[PDB]
């Protein structure tokens, strides 16, 4: 049995808005396609539409939800039913489906309508779909369509429909309008609407329909239909999955259980999603929808990089270096396109958040020579970025005028602590860039600049703190109050958000004992938070609370790299017994599967690297730490040199929590310089019972 | 470890309107108690407030609510949390809690808010319940109060309040009010009301309270309080269940596993509910809310007759008798205050179906000399109660009622029990008129296609047929499930059928059939449709009451041996000892029961009938208490293999039975069945 076709994904998908198992979608689709396509449990729980263990649904939806927060948009529902019967609305129709037999893999979804005695199969394009629906006992088939935007149909020849359908971008509310073309091997006998959606009946109880979406044009739409049989656009799906899978080749699991790794390498290549279209002549085309004009050049939507910016990037960068360069392009493509980096994209700029952390993915870029193409332009565009007011309030830094004059976000500012610190990481990236371009004033102000995080440290209490205008602390603080000045987290964790200068973040604390047990005690605690900040409870707080693994909230982006944070500490071992053990106790190889929001491959790509046994700590140093890897023998496509690096873990017991040591070829590291991981040819850790250093 | 401490209350709480796995509640509470309490996930999924698996929690909920279709009443949300902090509405004040720490046990709830650092403990008294409440930090303690109800506060001294709530009865519209003391060993600082709720503040950071309820008066819900320390309410409320539980004694399991069994012990007395208290005088008394004036005598709510005359109540006729007859004086008591027999009680009369099962319990009271005290007014009151109209005229009900297939055989079935209680009694005019009036089923049959179908007003079939068809005619089950449903003469069933081989057909075409439904009678999908269709048992639709005897009907065959491999399949395949419990609705011990039969090796297929029809028995070896003759009955199964799908014989003491008549049943030790690989009859 093919490795694909092992993949579950299900996994993650059981949540709610209280608390998540990874908030993802069984999304069937070709990696980083423009529309995904996933089944409708109900349309009542808002964004939570699919429910793994519910055996209803009430069709397959082409959706494109990049997590629950973000919502869904262009989206439609699809629902086969036999013409006799039924019911009066989408929820009237809803059918219980088979849940053993139904299939859930990457590139092929099939379901059992019991109700309807129908069998759909689902394969994906990146701009469409191939659908095979049988009514099995001969009844004459229709098709029910449904949107939240408002649909059009129009019946274009006895097999051909082309449907529009209309609504607004969530923040910018730019019109935003989907085309799609439904072509089928069965006469449409008749369509109509009722009730706002749209009923097509066909003329056999089977068929086989061509789908495609396009964000440009319906003949356009038509253009991207495919043009294969079924089985082939599936062995097409398989081969584009297999490509970018077999970039990890597990040689010998040795103890370990491959499951959860193999379903993180499917979460690893579905974002950010296509956004652009090819034209006639081949060309790259895309919607800009601040003017709703088709503009040249790639285009990619649903990423939020202060998410993807930490782990799935760096990761990228090892092993899918052509696409980690057409991405970038995309991105400098919306900065064409309205003059700012983006931070939030779905499919427009959707980001709150003050910080761009999309020059996280610049400055690693540069480290690790990946785009000097673009190099330039990229930091034009950060630099831009970084200074330029936008007239229409969405863009750029905000509080520019007072982080500048003060070094420091202040209390006027919600979030202040989290945004000041992402700001000096920002700094950093434009420094770092800047040097390596050899503007030597930029480089020196920003790099200046990137020092900020020490305005806002509290010696007394040696934890982050907010400051008001006039400089000074709030006088009641809690290290374990969340919210308010800390986004998501609370002092405890959001005091260690210095990436970009962790020898400096060491002598600020006090020196590398104070240091060291600063990170003891957050993992010592208990996980007591207060809901201050928020006045509830909010998914989060109750993730790291319900876990055992004290202040290490391993369920949200701000804790990630503390564990490699030991690396730095008076007790360098203890990042692979937290490591060893966090991936065993929180990560499980079923539907709940991950410790919180997987976060567009952010969690995944965590979780890969953990496998591979090193961590790209601060993107935009080329640099990694170690940590401890998972298999025996793993091999790595390092695709920059066109060569496999072999992995091996020795001594491989699972009640083995520590690295006796580390070499790459046959040098003894305890840190990976980029360079030297790509001259390597083998990476050997081998295991011991108790620390040794 | 005690067997009331292994009991999950969660198994069958995992569901929603679409699917049921039992559409239970992990109540905690005393057998029958007058109140349950159930941790409060969510408010905004109507009935279905409680989930499992999310470790959320809004507080703990005093519950009377028998199901989600009927929903709760004179219910109260109680919320501990620090006085500090905190939130401003019941879904702000929600906290996570540890799943894995927490005790669902019919005896002794606990749960720890994480938020708020609170320990919460709640143990059960019939009219109320002892809890300690404990912030780990030494935080003040506040305590939230919340219902659907008006509800109104008053602080009666330093650490007691009287609480009164009202609302009114779901279907009669009568008035409702509850009234709720509680008393706690610190000082209440203060009470107050934010949007809609009460807050009290306390003095400590720990307190031990005690709360009871009535629907008499407040001073009587003072009386109701449970006069002992935490441990001591445990201890009591510990020794009422096991008092019941030990009626059942597994010796040997064999190759089974127990845990499932075991559950639906403590499923067996849950209802129906305590509605009645004691007055200082020590009688019984109840609110009559027809009148809103008290009346004396025992009363019990939640309960629908429909589901448990089949299965609960014969069961608890062996095992518990007392209980028996003053639930049979209760059921009077609501007759004499209303003039009709109940029907579905939660808690007055909610029933929409025109059947009166409550009959099908009087007959198999009378047929097993259960309440001999009782026959002569429960034959009166049967009598009074017994649409009409129209079913008097024609004998049955037409198309110009809903479901009129399912309650003309319902009605038949009713006939039966008044013909069998006034025979019993000796009205032979009353015997007569009724034993005739029970063969209406025959006039609804059609023998072309071979089902039960509906007539209109001037007799006719409906043309367009399909037996898959469900609703309109047939109440949550197609033809095919419906023309079994004559419990009370299984052999003119077979002859009207066209003798014992067509209808031995029948049986088999059921079982081999694909589980296809249409929704032609209802215009969508229930739950009851998607749980028969999921499953791999074709329309033996085990998810609800109307296929419970199906199996056995097999005994009544040209293949008796079918109903064991039957059984013991569908007792394997659809039950699971897990959170994702039951096929189906588990209807208030209804599917619990139907369970326990099955693992004794018998079933009561027609109650009023004293006579028990074979299936196969689960354990090596178990004992059941036949408390009418108070001695044991040794149940043993031999060669008791995975693989034995059949019944090679069966003996009562040494006697070599097929069927089981009750008054042998209560003479005998001893009752052995010994298994093959193959039929052997
Ligand atoms: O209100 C804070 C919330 O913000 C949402 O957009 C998400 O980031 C959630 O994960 C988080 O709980
Ligand atoms: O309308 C049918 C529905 O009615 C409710 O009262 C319940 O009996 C459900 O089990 C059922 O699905
Ligand atoms: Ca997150
Ligand atoms: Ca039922």
């Amino acid at each position: 049995k093919p490795l694909l076709e092992t993949i579950d994904t299900r996994f993650g998908t059981t949540n709610k808005h209280a608390f998540s198992r990874g908030n993802t979608l069984p999304y069937t689709g070709v990696p980083f396609g423009m529309n995904y396509f996933v089944p409708q449990t109900s349309d009542q729980d808002g964004s939570w539409f699919f429910d793994p263990h519910l055996p209803i649904f009430q069709g397959i939806r082409l959706t494109h939800q990049p997590s629950p927060w973000i919502g869904d948009y262009s989206w439609l529902l699809l629902t086969p039913v036999t013409s006799q019967l039924g019911g009066d609305s989408l929820f009237h129709r809803q059918s219980s489906y088979d849940i053993d037999k139904a299939c859930f893999q990457p590139h092929y979804l099939k379901l059992f309508s019991l109700r309807y005695q129908i069998e759909t199969q689902l394969t994906p394009t990146c701009y469409g779909a191939s659908i095979r629906l049988n009514q099995k006992q001969g009844k004459a088939l229709s098709l029910y369509l449904h949107a939240a935007d408002e649909l059009t149909v129009e019946q274009v020849d006895k097999r051909t429909l082309a449907l529009r359908q209309e609504g607004k971008t969530e923040t910018n509310k730019n019109s935003l309008t989907m085309f799609t073309a439904l072509q089928m091997n069965t006469d449409i006998l008749a369509i109509s609407q009722e009730a706002g959606d749209w009923r097509i009946d066909l003329a056999s109880s089977q068929t086989e329909m061509q789908l495609a979406t396009s964000f440009i044009s319906p003949s356009q739409a038509l253009i991207n239909l495919p043009q294969e049989d079924f089985d082939s656009c599936k062995s097409s799906a398989q081969v584009d999955w297999e490509n970018l899978l077999h970039r990890f080749d597990i040689i010998e699991t040795g103890e370990a259980d491959r499951t959860f790794f193999d379903h993180c390498l499917y979460r690893l290549f579905l974002f950010p999603q296509t956004f652009y279209e090819i034209n006639e002549s081949g060309q790259a085309i895309h919607m800009d929808l601040a003017t709703g004009t088709v503009k040249p050049g790639v285009l990619f939507s649903n990423n939020g990089f202060w998410d993807t910016f930490r782990t799935t990037f760096p990761l990228f960068a090892l092993i899918i270096p052509e696409h980690y360069q057409r991405f970038l392009e995309g991105f400098l493509n919306s900065y064409r396109d309205t003059g700012f980096l983006p931070k939030w994209l779905a499919p427009d700029e959707r980001g709150m958040m003050p910080g761009t952390l999309l020059d996280g993915i610049i400055a690693d870029s540069a480290c690790k020579d990946m785009t000097p193409d673009l190099e330039g332009e990229l930091f034009q565009a950060m630099l831009e970025t970084a200074s330029k007011a936008d007239p229409l309030g969405i863009n750029g830094r905000h509080g520019l005028a007072q982080y500048q004059e003060l070094g420091y976000l202040s209390t006027d500012h919600h979030e202040s602590v989290s945004h000041t610190l992402d700001y000096a990481y920002s700094d950093f990236c434009i420094a770092s860039c800047a040097k390596k371009l050899e503007n030597i004033e930029i480089a020196e102000t920003y790099k200046a600049a990137s020092q900020n995080y020490r305005q806002l440290f509290d010696a007394e209490t040696g934890y982050m703190r907010a400051r008001d205008n006039q400089g000074n602390f709030h006088p009641d603080f809690s290290p374990y109050s969340w919210g308010r000045d800390y986004a998501e987290c609370s002092a405890i964790q959001a005091t260690l958000g210095v990436l970009h200068d962790i020898p400096g973040l060491i002598q600020l604390m006090g020196g590398k004992e104070t240091f060291s047990n600063y990170l003891l005690k957050a993992c010592q605690d208990a996980p007591l938070f207060e809901t201050t900040g928020y006045g509830y409870e909010i998914h989060e707080m109750s993730e790291m609370a319900t876990a055992p693994f004290g202040q290490i909230a391993i369920s949200n982006q701000p804790s990630f790299h503390i564990p490699y944070l030991f690396r730095y500490s008076d007790y360098p071992d203890y990042t692979a017994l937290l490591i060893k053990t966090l991936r065993q106790k929180a990560f499980h190889p079923s539907w709940e599967a991950y410790p919180g929001d997987e976060d567009n491959g952010s969690l995944s790509a965590w979780y890969i690297w953990s496998a591979l046994g090193f961590y790209p700590t601060c993107p935009g140093k080329p640099s990694y730490d170690l940590g401890i890897p998972l298999f025996d023998h793993l091999r790595v496509y390092l695709a920059k040199e066109d060569k496999w690096l072999d992995i091996h873990t020795k001594q491989n017991h699972n009640h083995f929590n520590f690295v006796k040591e580390c070499r790459l070829d046959k040098t003894l590291v305890s840190t990976i310089q980029h360079q030297d991981l790509l001259k390597a040819e083998q990476l050997t850790f081998t295991l011991s019972w108790l620390p040794s250093h």
